[PDB]
């Protein structure tokens, strides 16, 4: 099995752990952890392109797309490799996450390693908003905590 | 070419941007940047084995040894790959980094992207330092900050 690890930081609130493991080559990714400081509700959660956390969550880029696909959600098959969704936080603001994923990957042309994991400010709308930008980042706003996604033990 | 960044922060004021690139898959790796923040003089600079700061930069681990090799000089060909040397600060703090090295690599199994780049409080000996931890750590003593090495445009 391959681990990797994401430590969510931002200029406010938001903090938190995210655990990635993928127990074979292009197997599915179980990804797991929590996050607190949130508003109680949906927060768009996905991978963006560079690893790159020199200006904050900003410096990270867009969506991390090799395949050049439009973005959706992560059980759609016209999505971005970096589409996880959303995370749900409770009224006390925190979000446990779980989810498992086919597409992202620990090694490859698909792998997430040394890039940013971010959590927004407002839903992901999965690319179904019925706007254009709901087809490019899903209007999940502005960038709440980030961290780069490193190898673990 | 590959670039690729880390920022530097701890639980004191020391705080940087390290920048890397390589040409070719085959070729030397350019490390340039800033580090604020230091005491005057010779301060340990290495890539440590996880991108893993979730306690803070001791869940990186020890120096990145993919070739169980013992600690040297980055001119050593005994030396871990993570084995940088030093970085020196000037009254003022401030290092400023310019380094090319040849063992290091942003591919292959020599890849640092997804680890973590530390900043020591003391001088690494570079494997002279006449005791069993010089030939392990050279006696750079604690990490005054790290950050996970992440893909750059
Ligand atoms: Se998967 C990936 C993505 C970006 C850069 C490097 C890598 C990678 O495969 N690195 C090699 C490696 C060695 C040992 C353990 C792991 Cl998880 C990855
Ligand atoms: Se860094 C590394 C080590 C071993 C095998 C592959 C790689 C690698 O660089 N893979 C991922 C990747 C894809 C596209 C751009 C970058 Cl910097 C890295
Ligand atoms: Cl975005
Ligand atoms: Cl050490
Ligand atoms: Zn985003
Ligand atoms: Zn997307
Ligand atoms: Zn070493």
């Amino acid at each position: 099995a391959t681990k990797v690890v994401c430590v969510l930081k931002g200029d406010g609130p938001v903090q938190g752990i995210i655990n990635f493991e993928q127990k074979e080559s292009n197997g599915p990714v179980k990804v797991w952890g929590s996050i607190k400081g949130l508003t109680e509700g949906l927060h768009g959660f996905h991978v963006h392109e560079f690893g790159d956390n020199t200006a904050g969550c900003t410096s990270a880029g867009p969506h991390f797309n090799p395949l050049s696909r439009k973005h959706g959600g992560p059980k759609d098959e016209e999505r971005h490799v970096g589409d996880l969704g959303n995370v749900t936080a409770d009224k006390d603001g925190v979000a446990d996450v779980s989810i498992e994923d086919s597409v992202i990957s620990l090694s490859g042309d698909h792998c997430i390693i040394g890039r940013t994991l971010v959590v927004h400010e407002k839903a992901d709308d999965l690319g179904k908003g019925g706007n254009e930008e709901s087809t490019k980042t899903g209007n999940a706003g502005s960038r709440l905590a980030c961290g780069v996604i490193g190898i673990a033990q």
